[PDB]
């Protein structure tokens, strides 16, 4: 098709008036104070949202460059970092800070090259800064605080969270499930969690959920990719005989396989899901077999032992409780099979530890036991009323990323004044030349942008707000709920350094692609 | 359909705003300081480029004329030069400056044949001192040494580069394959690869790959031709039955038969894929038979032998391990028959090439010769992930290219240096008139583009670093990525001579092309 | 539909209009220094070409009126003139300069029939001089010679076709194929050509050929007309069952049996093609029974034979070893039957002709024996790759056509200076009145514009170029490869009369035709 090309500014200016927008529509959806936006419903009433991530995820402009522009900024900002409400926005408005001021002082006539290069090395500076003042969690007492932060005071839910994570560890595997009781309560059943989500985008079992869910599936397991491959129906046979549901994971599935299931799940919607395998070589074989032995089946590599897709049968298959889907992650609960075969592999891979001596290799073999030696953590959330119960979850699942985020690396004083803290650093940087020099500068400018934005959104100035918090001392911060300087860490105003780190470094990237672009070429309209 | 006719400048003026637009898409992506490039994609999020060939395919401009002259730049600079990713900006870049300098020439009142005279006048001098001042690299420790340099100072990489032309040959046969493991491995196995690509340009099967992938494979080989012959259904029978893929190797399908394939390629997607003979009469038929024997299998011309498609028989096809199918290129992998055989034919090949005498014959059995004795590399390149060995496997086959590039012509210094050690050829040549003089000066100013292109992409002046370079000695040059006067050959930045001389050939070429048309006829809108 | 008419110059003016678009679209396409034209393929790449006939048959202009004044030329130009590349060029700018001057002539208040009339003298006389001045071409040192200049000088070329014209005769068929080997060579057998080509202008069996292959096919005759009739699908059930394929010649076929062959080739395209009988009553029916004989069938005759189309047996039908099938000429190679009943057929021939003494019969008869006694020359022409042998086949089929058209009709002065040397015999015409003699000044004028385009087209300045041949001997030209003065007939620089003399004869009608008409009418857009 035809298509338009702008060269230089002409080009990043229009994408400039491209994310501005997508700032603006954004900027506002953050902090304590974060007011509303209405998006607008073709169908149904117009819904009230003040999510950023939803917001960002809403707009689509009109202007072919523009459009590009935004969609840069979200698809990186969004994907890259969506662990937490604030993650995505303070990526956004800092990448709009950055690209604006960059784009400003290039039209002065400055090396957009070395402005890059400035712009990523105070970024590095701030994020060493960051790293070094990052306190971290790691006692129970402090993890059961940081919980309780994270749900917004609430201490039975950081109470209960602090309990999964001493039950099963920090690099356990914790979900949420309905209570059906007026209490929420802890179990720890036999799991199976892995890291290779769904093949297929339109394969979602709960429209709601965004996610796929099944109950007592059966499983088969096949070393050999199965991508194009036909004669599964046997397997669907007794898939639809017998009621329980059935999982395939394989290496791949792609072409007629993928085409039929997809399209038998779009109009006929059985109940036959499918997946990647976790491992690699003969770790990914290892990994299939546990799996196996876990849920009472059998890897169906022809090499070896005689077994193949062509015949199934109910014994060979394996039995699980149940299998749920997502995003870059799947996992089945409660698998089945010979316990002394489960106790054999556990004291074989045992041995296997102890023979093998390679750091890698015992770190495979640690995280295959761990698999199976520890448990799965189900939180039973539970209420008088399922619309109750069903925000206490999401409540709950928001405490525990958060949580689970500040275990991970850390927590630094929230409400946007972690990154008020490093701007001391940039004085140790010394720039090669003036353009490295501006860089600087632009990143100390735009290091205080966030603050500035809650502020605003509080109603207080935000220049006053920012000059009090650089010229007090180093534990107080602005509280906008309560609209005070006060001590932020006690108080319970924090976030965790995982989620400030990713969204500047997302910024910082977004910022030089979209300050170092030259040709944009887009389809005519 | 009607046309619009232009006649003289005002066409060729019109198609030279057609390749302007393409020259400032692709200049800007070369060096190694290359900006990047949006592409628009119309159905996802844009894509972030720094490649030149990608760049020259997207765009497609909107004026017929302009069109016209774009693709006319396209075709040519992707098709003829397409090993390097410089080779084919060099080519647009260099095309365009040329074309440019020739219009404006011309218009003043310059005889456009005796300008084309003088330029290709320069551009063989141009070459002919570049043929002159190529290094050659004939030793494994220059090997090793380029292919360190083309794999970005990776060492591994060039130790098992270099242990793959050591043990199969210069001219010998290298492919790469997922390794499956921590550390690439380098194998060796019976190969039988020739230059006859795919029939059928919408036979892709993966689609990712740009090429054809089949594995264990029976083949079915006919000397006479069988376009639009019919009955080939039989071997489809076997096909159906063993799940085995199958290989026709023909003088040529077209009509029926390809139409019937092509259709079932599309809706059903059986997996069997055709291709034409290497050979050519004798030495056609001798090459099937040596084929048929390396597989197994037997020629199916009805002369002689009585053997036809009417019916096929399991062990009357051979069978191979692998089939690879690719543009201008195929190969069969592992295949089977009575090894016996083999050394039987081997043995007469042989005794063909003894009693032979005439140059072309002693060549044409001495490939026929290496094409079953000598073996193929496979490069089992392996990593943790499937994304890190994609990435590694892409790295690998770049250097493999790069270096065979450079084995089969020398190397010359890189960064566009090469053809500013050409200008000094230039005195030697004398012009008979005044457009010949002319020609001569458009070349010696447009040597000196690739240079200035890759300086102002680094962001510093061109005109000064190419007066120092052309100033200094004949040893150092300029590096962007350092952005100094280096010595360039033992630094590790140089390019192969064979991609400098088809990109000066391609741009002369299309540059006489789009000065001396006269005539554009286009489609009325 | 509703008509617009135009009457007079208004028209005439338009038409002119038209045809000097295409006049400029082929007079640069003209002599050895001929520029090129970009044809847009709306599909694909441009295609450069640097043919007349390729140009013309290309482009249609939009107005009605200088569509049909364009088409008035492509019409007759290409169909009338199509042996030679320069045969139409030279005569679509002859008719352009004619119909200009006479149009400009005209308007001033001359009489368009006394115009015309002194045009037809000026040409009449050109050509007798013409026809006086041509070389004959009558010895094969002489036809060595015109090969090899026809052939851009390749000796082998010319001494195959010499060969083939000396062993064959200097009226012989000569026919080329792939030689599938490293040198052509020459064979001759037994063939059948005659002048009745394909009665279904969409019935092309080689796409690329423009032509209608088939090998070792069966053929039906019949003497009765097959035009609408059915029941040929007797003949088909053994076309299906054996794989030969069958061509039929009949009187005509047409209506029913036409439209269902039709259909079946273009949707099943099966291998049955049919022709029109080549002689006329008495003449035809031996004919026929020649054919018969030469290929071991019979002709289906009602008439005293009791044999139909209605059943078909495979000893019925003749067979013969392949058929070619083109415009205006189809042929058949290898013939079957009996050798004793050919040499008795022969031998009967002789004796009519011993018994016979009228002119025409004898005529008849001798081209009736010489079709059956003489053979078919087939240069089998080869080379190393398919890619080269079909650029040698190319070049010599011109070289054969170029050598058949000078051995018709001599050869002349090439290069556009065989009509600089035909206005002297202008002098001897004498005009009735003014207007003839203002015709003859048209005449005179535009006898030079090939000799000026050429020298345009070389770049020198035309004027000084023709006045330089005029006033010089009789026995040198210009030659625009080298760019000199030069005697032509020794240089190689000749062109057959009877392209000229065509030419010629086109242009003039043409240019009478667009200077005459005064009534246009054309369908309302």
């Amino acid at each position: 098709s035809a298509k338009d090309v702008k060269f230089g500014a002409d080009a990043r200016a229009l994408m400039l008036q491209g994310v501005d927008l997508l700032a603006d529509a954004v900027a506002v959806t953050m902090g304590p104070k974060g007011r509303t936006v209405i998006i607008e419903q073709s169908w149904g009433s117009p819904k009230v949202t003040k999510d950023g991530v939803t917001v960002a995820k809403s707009i689509d402009l009109k202007d072919k460059y523009k459009n590009i522009g935004a969609k840069l900024v979200q698809d990186v900002a969004n994907n890259t970092n969506e662990e937490a409400g604030d993650g995505t926005t303070t990526a956004t408005v800092l990448a709009r800070s950055i690209a604006k001021e960059g784009f400003e002082k290039i039209s002065k006539g400055a090396n957009p090259v070395e402005i890059r290069r400035g712009v990523m090395l105070a970024v590095d500076a701030v994020i060493a800064e960051l790293k070094k003042q990052s306190k971290p969690v790691t006692t129970p007492e402090e993890i059961a605080q940081v919980a309780t932060i994270s749900a917004n005071g609430d201490k039975e839910i950081g109470n209960i969270i602090s309990d999964a994570m001493k039950k099963v560890g920090r690099k356990g595997v914790i979900t949420v499930k309905d209570g059906k009781t007026l209490n929420d309560e802890l179990e720890i059943i036999e799991g199976m969690k892995f890291d290779r989500g769904y093949i297929s985008p339109y394969f979602i079992n709960t429209s709601k959920g965004q996610k796929c869910e099944f109950q007592d599936a059966y499983v088969l397991l096949s070393e050999k990719k199965i991508s194009s491959i036909q004669s599964i129906v046997p397997a669907l046979e007794i898939a639809n005989a017998h009621r329980k549901p059935l999982v395939i994971i394989a290496e791949d599935v792609d072409g007629e396989a993928l085409s039929t299931l997809v399209l038998n799940r779009l109009k006929v919607g059985l109940q036959v899901v499918a997946v990647k395998a976790p491992g690699f070589g003969d770790n990914r074989k290892n990994q299939l077999k546990d799996m196996a032995i876990a849920t009472g089946g059998a890897v169906f590599g022809e090499e070896g032992l005689t077994l193949n897709l062509e015949d199934v049968q109910p014994h060979d298959l394996g039995k699980v409780g149940e299998v749920i889907v997502t995003k870059d992650d799947a996992m089945l609960l409660k698998g089945k099979g010979d316990k002394a075969q489960i106790e054999k592999r556990i004291q074989e891979i045992i041995e296997q530890l102890d023979v093998t001596t390679s750091e890698y290799e015992k770190e495979k073999l640690n995280e295959r036991l761990a698999k199976l030696s520890d448990g799965v953590a189900v939180l039973k959330v539970g209420g008088t009323s399922d619309v109750e119960v069903n925000e206490k979850k999401d409540r709950v699942t928001d405490a525990l990323n958060a949580t689970r985020a500040a275990v991970e690396e850390g927590i630094v004083l929230g409400g946007g004044c972690a990154l008020l803290r490093c701007i001391p650093a940039l004085d140790s940087l010394t720039p090669a030349n003036e353009d490295q020099k501006i860089g600087i500068e632009i990143i100390k400018r735009t290091l205080k942008i966030p603050a500035m934005t809650i502020a605003k959104n509080a109603g207080v100035e935000g220049s006053l707000i920012v000059e009090k918090i650089m010229q007090s001392s180093s534990e107080v911060g602005y509280d906008a709920m309560a609209g005070d300087f006060v001590n932020m860490v006690e108080k319970g105003i924090i976030d965790p350094t995982k989620v400030v780190r990713t969204a500047l470094l997302d910024a910082a990237g977004v910022a030089s692609l979209l300050t170092t672009a030259e040709v944009v070429v887009t389809e005519i309209p």
